[PDB]
């Protein structure tokens, strides 16, 4: 296995703007496929990057920028990795959402609104090459990331991903750590042949390719290089943690045993901050954290993995994820803070997650039993608040991610998933549990837990349109755990 920590962690440079003006600022990206190195004793890997880079340039904007983005197909015409066909025109299909954003329902990244090369062909949902981000939202880590019906599980894997961090200038009073102590770090485990080239499994009287039901790679690369090393200087950091990877959830901690204090989710900062031994983080979700390093000059110090993917974690591997090593020598005093108090926050549907089975043996995942060509049945009105009780009676985790708003979560409750499965009876086997400190704030992708009613709470607004509700494990969402959501406008 490759050798850990030879390699330092890469910051993504943040991408300059085509043109700005104090009320407009355009931005140009193009999709590439590129080379790059993984790991010190790699050759070049072949990948397709935003820019030509894996990951894509970090995107910083303020809250409420006006916003435009046009995102380009410059790829080739067939694809590297393995396509099935079968879970249904042109080969490589791409559309861009950015992940958290507050965004008019044209620029989300509808999975029918692909394009190809050039735009030459486009789905049926295309409509504009030049995507909108209005940015009236809180400050918060997003990132953006392909969205191609059938295809996000192979585009993603490519290196189709990238960080996008809203800034609210009224935060700036709480004097939390900034500029080069303010770092993006997008986990992604991958499976890298000795050549270098990508390994994606083309099978789980099965098609050929067939899609899997979940990929647990065997690195872990943390922005675009396998285990690397950050050298920082010991005070206090701030680390915007983007789980990126297809399916794998990440079980965080530090091997010195100091702790994270957690001052942020995918919605934004927490009310309060917590402080945190480990946390779970699964595909697509944020933690905006602090790192202390003050008290640990000179040291060592891995970022662990205690999380399975498909079994017990390997010391030597994916039980490992990044190192800190504290020699950086201060470059002045640590003027930045860790405050405790961060901000001030102010019809009911049932959904059944559950998987059947397809002509060929294989699982298929779905959202209330539905297909993603089904008639529209999630139609909440513009402007209204809904309750959605989540039912998951599968044996794993499904982390649920809901295009255009952020949700506060109520409670978990668990249930006996046998008597459920027959009568279709809801038979609690506990009391409802409220959300940890952790989930206290605003979520955009939720873990839904095996035998458990989760209960969230979300305002569907402030635009009406066509837009899409499904799990964020790729191989999942593609197959076909994703639905239409229509937020009506009278
Ligand atoms: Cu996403
Ligand atoms: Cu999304
Ligand atoms: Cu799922
Ligand atoms: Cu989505």
């Amino acid at each position: 296995t490759l050798e850990k920590f030879v390699d330092a962690l890469p910051i993504p440079d943040t991408l300059k703007p085509v043109q700005q003006s104090k009320e407009k600022t355009y931005y140009e990206v193009t999709m590439e496929e590129c080379t790059h190195q993984l790991h010190r004793d790699l050759p070049p890997t072949r990948l397709w990057g935003y820019n030509g880079l894996f990951p894509g340039p970090t995107i910083e904007v303020k809250r409420n920028e006006n916003v435009y983005v046009k995102w380009m197909n410059n790829l080739p015409s067939t694809h590297f990795l393995p396509i099935d066909h079968t879970i249904h025109e042109p080969e490589v299909k791409t559309v861009v959402h950015l992940h958290g954003g507050v965004t008019p329902d044209d620029s989300d990244g509808y999975p029918e609104a692909w394009f190809s090369k050039d735009f030459e062909q486009t789905g049926p949902y295309f409509k504009r090459e030049v995507y909108h981000y209005p940015n009236q939202q809180r400050g918060a880590i997003l990132w953006y990331h392909d969205h191609a019906m059938a295809l996000t599980r192979l585009n993603v894997y490519a290196g189709l991903v990238g960080a996008y961090i809203i800034h609210d200038p009224k935060e700036k009073r709480l004097k939390l750590p900034s500029d080069e102590y303010d770092v993006p770090l997008l986990i992604t485990d991958r499976t890298i042949n000795e050549d270098g080239s990508l390994f994606y499994p083309s099978a789980p009287s099965l098609p050929n390719p067939s899609i899997v039901p979940a990929f647990c790679g065997e690195t872990i690369l943390v922005n675009g290089k396998v285990w690397p090393y950050l050298e920082v200087e010991p005070r206090k950091y701030r680390f915007r943690v983007i789980n990126a990877s297809n399916t794998r959830t990440y079980n965080l901690s530090l091997d010195n045993g100091g702790d994270f204090i957690q001052i942020g989710s995918d919605g934004g900062l927490l009310p309060r901050s917590v402080k945190l031994n480990s946390f779970s983080l699964a595909p697509a979700e944020r933690y905006d954290i602090i790192i202390d390093f003050t008290a640990y000059e000179g040291e060592s110090i891995i970022l662990a993995n205690s999380a399975g993917c498909g079994g017990d974690v390997n010391p030597e591997t994916d039980a490992n994820i990044m190192q800190f090593r504290v020699t950086k020598p201060l470059a002045q005093k640590d003027e930045s803070r860790k405050p405790k108090y961060l901000a001030s926050y102010p019809n009911i549907r049932t959904l059944k997650l559950a998987g059947t089975q397809d002509e060929y043996g294989r699982p298929v995942l779905l959202l209330n039993n539905k297909r993603w060509h089904d008639p529209v049945t999630e139609t909440p009105k513009v402007g209204t608040t809904e309750i959605w009780s989540i039912i998951n009676p599968t044996r794993g985790t499904h982390p649920i991610h809901l295009h255009l708003v952020s949700f506060r979560v109520l409670d978990r409750r668990p249930f006996d998933i046998a008597r459920y499965q027959e009568s279709g009876e809801l038979s609690y086997t506990g009391p409802a549990v409220p959300p940890p400190p952790s989930e206290k704030g605003w979520k955009d992708t939720i873990q839904a837990h095996a035998g458990e009613v989760l209960r969230i709470a979300a305002t569907f607004g402030p635009y009406s349109g066509r837009y899409v509700w499904h799990c964020h494990i790729l191989e999942h969402e593609d197959y076909d755990m994703m639905r239409p959501m229509d937020i009506t406008d009278p």
